């Protein structure tokens, strides 16, 4: 007895036609139908398809609260109640309530069943439900008693919850796969489950699939297939073919057929492979097949799909229409492989709060079957790994080998592609510094120290003044100060400038400068030197405040997300953004920006940077708009290169106004004389945050200006205003003298009556509180208030020290991340530098700060590969070659790099060394789910065998990648050995107090010069954001787990 048939008796049950086992208690799907059969006997029940229905949400308040529910309900409004039968997959409904039940159990014939956390079909018979009872910790092991004091073993629901206990100890499984009654299920680390897939039974082979078997192991049997493994989209060769579905013919070579049309990987997609065909029509039958369907019918129903798809190769006389049935997109949906939930995003289980960009990463590591893909290293080594793309591996003496010989390539860049000397780089910055690993950090400023010499001299230091991307946490970079970092002024004005009125904070954290606790300079009675932190100052950046606040305008009236959209969004979001950015109120713009650069570009101990987008507007060409802070902050900054000088002295009185004032070259303190060249140098700042401030007229503002400036006169630099801001860059300014002792006192009345002297609160554009900056009158026509460095020997191991010398410089950033692109050569970014080099050289620009100037792999992935700023490339060493980057081509670098050098500046190069995008060769690796700090994420996912996109490179990085090391290891062997070396480490305190540095050490290992990364591969990368191939992208028998492998010894799949 096997098969559905009735016995002598009434009624009808059914029989296993496989093993011949009689169903009681469970489901079966028997050709049309789908049927029950019960407990007791197994006198079965039917359960008709639901065919058109609504399926919406209803309000249902039980006890507690009012709860949102979900419904089925038929066409007609009659919502379904109870188990029923929908699309030929059953999902359940409360009788009472009328609610979905997905991800729960229900009592059903005495006895209890399970339904998906995703669309809450029926999957599997559960073992016991429980509310009662408790858990208990034995063994270090976690485990769950009942009620009765006795043990919970294997599947349950445990208070709401499914998990699984080990059958013989009830040790709770926890971050696992395992299998119950032929499920899969997984299991977080905390213990709770989630339903995976219906593994196949897997049969013996039989008249027709022996003849489906693969023709033989050899490589040319099989494609689509990298480094030897089946993938889903993989045609093989059998022994022969059912020539129009009747002849049996040997195959001959030029004959493939699709895998997936004789095997499968779990039950779920069979039903869904026989089910797409029903639909297309390659399957007429009055059939229906679920999950609960026969294996033996599946099957059968498999080799009949077959017979029809012979007649129609027959037909056409060729293949092409099926890889376009089941691999390509039909009618606006997703193929048929990728509506497979092993195939999909789905199962790799995208997010986290750990997963910063791209919806996570999968951290690469090793397996025997993969020699090639396999790493020994793939170890961080700092407080971050993952960040985008395909992260680089640099803790690897060959990625460090290549770190160098590219920094080789960009520091002679000139030399090398065209012959001219002083077209090279001269500074670096370390893209995402705390993200590479510290052994190629540490490498890298080796090279500066071993090519440049810059802990020699100040002289030689301050010429190729580098920086960072971090704070004092860049452990490596604040060591020796080989490096600038940035300061805490970005964030300190953001609390008490940057915000509207009424959520600003009072501007005493502006006084000192601190990163979490630790001090980077205090303002407060700056008289000495060369002892706070080397640091950069900014409150804007390409990225930083400005993606994100820009990225709001877009969205609005436009609705597209930050990281990709349509020219025209853009252009759209950025005409409301500046048009929002010259009013008073701004929504979507920062507040006071004017008084945030009159802090930078006055305070001392620092090396401000000027930000593009500040002074020029992305709502037209580079250098094309002037935006409404430029006469502002153009000012500041020829102020600062001819006045500001000396030590500083910044309180807040009682009135709430920040009172910077710098007291000129040589004079370090209010008491200190100085020389003649002080009397016309050294400025005096006021700020303020409340823009409904109303002195009264009993009150005074003063500024002691010094005892150098005793009984002298005093010219506006900035003045507020009620439309905006009064700059001069002139003696011919509004004018106040200082008293006996040295002090300009100001007041809420005018000074010798002389409108927009006076201070009050005010609220405009360009300022939301107060600020007027003030000079010296009787300036030279030709004055300069920065020092030379000295060519002055160090002994003392530091390269960047914090002086006069380093404060006389000035980093521009030069380049925004949404320029539009140039329509003709003139409008192109690298050309209009090239143009106004003298501009900038007026301002008393030092270093200039490009844009990666390497071409973006426009793959529309991240941002930065949307708008192309050359953050987002592949080809590393392609600098605009032929075809212009964004910013311009070759030659116009080495006309801009030349125009900087006559305009005497230093130019620096941008340096990413972290990732590499678009590399569209494919190669097979083992990689596990993980977030930013290169650690495992708990996720059913678990760890496989995945083909990533690891393979490439470009035509130049062929050319240059590492020809340069025999060379470079000649002239600076030291490069290339092992070395130790110390750096700081942020310890982050539990107790919820303050960060603190501890001195880590380090050990470099030695590095080959021979061997050369001419493409990038699996092997030299960390990882890669989650793609959505699928966890089972690369086929394997998921039964026991064994991956299909093409060698001599092969472990095949059609067997
Ligand atoms: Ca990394």
């Amino acid at each position: 007895a096997k098969g559905l048939r009735q016995d002598s008796n009434g009624k009808l049950r059914y029989f296993d036609l496989t093993t011949g086992i009689q169903a009681k208690g469970q489901f079966v799907t028997i050709g049309q139908e789908t049927y029950y059969f019960s407990k007791d006997h197994g006198d079965a029940q039917l359960l008709p398809m639901v065919t058109e229905g609504h399926y919406g949400t209803i309000t249902l308040k039980q006890g507690q609260d009012t709860k949102t529910a979900w419904v089925y309900r038929d066409q007609n409004n009659t919502i379904l109640k109870g188990l029923q039968n929908i699309n030929g997959t059953l999902q359940f409904f409360d009788p009472y309530t009328g609610e979905q039940l997905k991800g729960g159990v229900a009592k059903y014939d005495d006895k209890l069943f399970y339904f998906e956390s995703g669309k809450g079909n029926l999957v599997s018979t559960v073992a016991g439900d429980y509310q009662d009872g408790h858990y208990i910790s034995q063994d270090g092991q976690t485990r769950y008693a009942d009620k009765q004091n006795q043990l919970v073993k294997g599947l349950v629901t445990v208070n709401g919850a499914l998990q699984y206990f080990d059958n013989a100890t009830g040790n709770q499984i926890k971050n696992q796969q395992v299998i119950v009654d032929g499920k899969t299920y997984y299991f977080d680390d905390k213990g709770n489950g989630e339903y995976l897939f219906t593994n196949t039974l897997d049969m013996s082979t039989n008249a027709f699939s022996t003849k489906n078997v693969a023709f033989n192991h050899d490589s040319s049997s099989f494609d689509h297939t990298v480094d030897g493994f089946l993938t889903a989209d993989t045609w093989y060769r059998p022994k022969s073919i059912l020539a129009n579905g009747t002849t049996w013919r040997d195959s001959t070579d030029k004959d493939m057929r699709p895998l997936i049309t004789v095997w499968w990987p779990n039950k779920n997609v069979q039903v869904n492979y026989l089910n797409f065909m029903k639909a297309n029509g390659l399957l007429t039958t009055a059939a229906q097949y679920t999950l609960h369907s026969d294996q033996y019918d599946l099957n059968q129903a498999a080799q009949d799909v077959q017979v029809a798809i012979e007649r129609r190769i027959a037909s056409e006389h060729g293949t092409d229409w099926l890889q376009k049935l089941l691999f390509e997109s039909q009618n606006n949906n997703p193929s048929f492989v990728k509506q497979q939930f092993i195939w999909n995003k789905d199962s790799e289980y995208h997010g986290g709060g750990d997963a910063w960009f791209q919806g996570g990463y999968l951290k690469y590591g090793n397996n025997p079957l993969t020699p090639t893909t396999n790493s020994d290293y793939r170890q961080p080594g700092n407080a971050f790994d993952f960040l985008l793309a395909n992260d680089v591996d640099n803790s690897n003496p060959v990625v460090q080998a290549e770190n160098l010989n590219w920094l080789h390539y960009l520091m002679n860049f000139g030399t090398i592609t065209a012959g001219q000397d002083d077209a090279n780089f001269d500074s670096i910055r370390i893209d995402a510094v705390d993200f590479i690993h510290n052994d190629t950090i540490q490498r890298t400023y080796d090279y500066l120290r071993d090519a440049y010499q810059v802990q020699q001299s100040e002289a030689k230091a301050n010429q190729h003044i580098s920086l960072v991307e971090a704070g004092l946490d860049a452990g490596t970079s604040t060591i020796h100060n080989d490096a600038l970092i940035e300061s805490n002024l970005r964030e300190a004005a953001t609390l008490s400038l940057t915000n509207e009125p009424g959520k600003n904070k009072p501007l005493t954290n502006m006084l000192q400068d601190v990163d979490g606790g630790t001090l980077i300079t205090d303002h407060t009675q700056n008289s000495t030197e060369n002892q706070a932190t080397p640091n950069y100052s900014i409150i804007h950046a390409h990225d930083k405040g400005v993606q994100e606040k820009v990225g709001a305008a877009i969205t609005d009236a436009t609705g597209a997300d930050w990281t990709n959209f349509t020219d025209e969004q853009l252009k759209a979001g950025l005409e409301l953004f500046y048009k929002d950015q010259r009013a008073t109120n701004k929504k979507y713009n920062s507040y006071n920006i004017p008084s945030i650069y009159a802090l930078m570009l006055t305070n001392k101990d620092t090396v401000p940077r000027m930000y593009y987008g500040d002074m020029y507007q992305d709502d037209g060409q580079y250098m094309a708009n002037k935006s409404i802070y430029y006469d502002a902050l153009v000012s500041l900054m020829t102020a600062r290169k001819s006045y500001v000088s000396g030590g500083q002295t910044m309180s807040v009185d009682n009135h709430g106004l920040l009172k910077s004032v710098r007291f000129g070259k040589d004079a370090m303190t209010a008491n200190d004389l100085g020389t003649s060249a002080t009397r016309t140098e050294g400025l005096g700042v006021i700020i303020g945050n409340d823009p409904k401030l109303q002195l009264n007229d009993s009150d005074k503002v003063t500024l002691d200006m010094g005892a150098a400036h005793k009984n002298q006169k005093y010219r506006a630099v900035i003045l507020t205003t009620r439309d905006g801001l009064a700059t001069f860059n002139s003696d011919q300014a509004p004018t106040a003298w200082t008293n006996d002792q040295g002090t300009l006192t100001f007041s809420n009345q005018e000074i010798n009556g002389q409108d927009n002297t006076q201070i009050r609160g005010v609220a405009n554009p360009q300022v939301s509180g107060y600020l007027a900056v003030w000079v010296p009158v009787g300036a030279s026509d030709n004055q300069d208030a920065r020092t030379a460095a000295t060519t002055t020997e160090n002994h003392d191991g530091k390269v960047l020290h914090s002086n006069a010398a380093l404060d006389s410089n000035l980093i521009y950033e030069g380049f925004s991340n949404f320029q539009p692109k140039a329509t003709t050569h003139d409008e192109l970014t690298n050309v209009v530098i090239a143009k106004n080099a003298d501009v900038f050289n007026n301002w008393g620009i030092t270093s200039f700060e490009m844009a990666p100037q390497y071409r973006s792999s426009g793959d529309h992935t991240f941002l930065d590969s949307t708008i192309d700023n050359g953050y987002a490339f592949t080809d590393r060493y392609d600098l605009g070659f032929n075809t212009p980057t964004k910013y311009g081509t070759d030659g116009d670098l080495r006309a801009t790099i030349q125009a900087l050098h006559h305009a005497n500046m230093q130019v620096m190069a941008d340096v990413v060394d972290n990732q590499v995008y678009n590399l569209p060769g494919k190669e097979v690796v083992s990689a596990t789910r993980a977030g930013v700090y290169g650690n495992d994420d708990a996720t059913g996912f678990g760890t496989q065998l995945y083909v990533t996109n690891s393979v490439g490179g470009g035509q130049y990085q062929e050319k240059y990648a590492g020809q340069y090391l025999e060379a470079l290891k000649a002239k600076y062997p030291d490069l290339f050995e092992g070395k130790a070396y110390d750096y700081w480490y942020k310890n982050y305190a539990n107790d919820g107090s303050n960060p603190y540095y501890t001195l880590s050490h380090g050990d470099r290992e030695s590095i080959p010069a021979d061997v050369a990364i001419k493409q990038w591969s699996a092997k030299y990368m960390n990882g890669t954001n989650v793609l959505g191939n699928g966890m089972g992208y690369v086929l394997k028998d998921w039964h026991n787990g064994q991956y299909f492998k093409l060698d001599g010894d092969k472990s095949t799949l059609p067997q």
